[PDB]
């Protein structure tokens, strides 16, 4: 760790036949994740060959901001009820090397 932030990618795969559903699920968390404090980046991606792998690559300044994110609402919007609609969730935590 450090003075670096903390660099996360989660790749989430859809449910086979889910992926529309949980695209329009995740495009939601972007704009206010985007907002929050200590946000340095937070992009979603789709893979280039399986439409149901998607990926969130987000930036946060510190543990603290990354606890706060999960706190809010959007984020336990995306929570409630979407359970069904994952296959898998991976999370990677990562510092980048200067």
């Amino acid at each position: 760790h450090m003075s670096t932030p903390l660099t996360l990618i989660a790749t989430i795969t859809a449910a086979p036949g889910h992926a529309e559903a949980l695209e329009r699920e995740l495009r939601a968390l972007v704009a206010p994740s985007r907002a929050e404090a200590g946000c340095l980046q937070y992009d979603l991606h789709q893979d280039r060959h399986d439409s149901h792998l998607f990926y969130m690559i987000e930036q946060w300044r510190d543990d603290a901001a990354l606890e706060r994110h999960q706190n809010t609402e959007h984020f336990l919007r995306f929570s409630r009820g979407n359970e069904a609609l994952l296959q898998n969730v991976k999370i990677d935590q990562l510092y980048r090397l200067a």
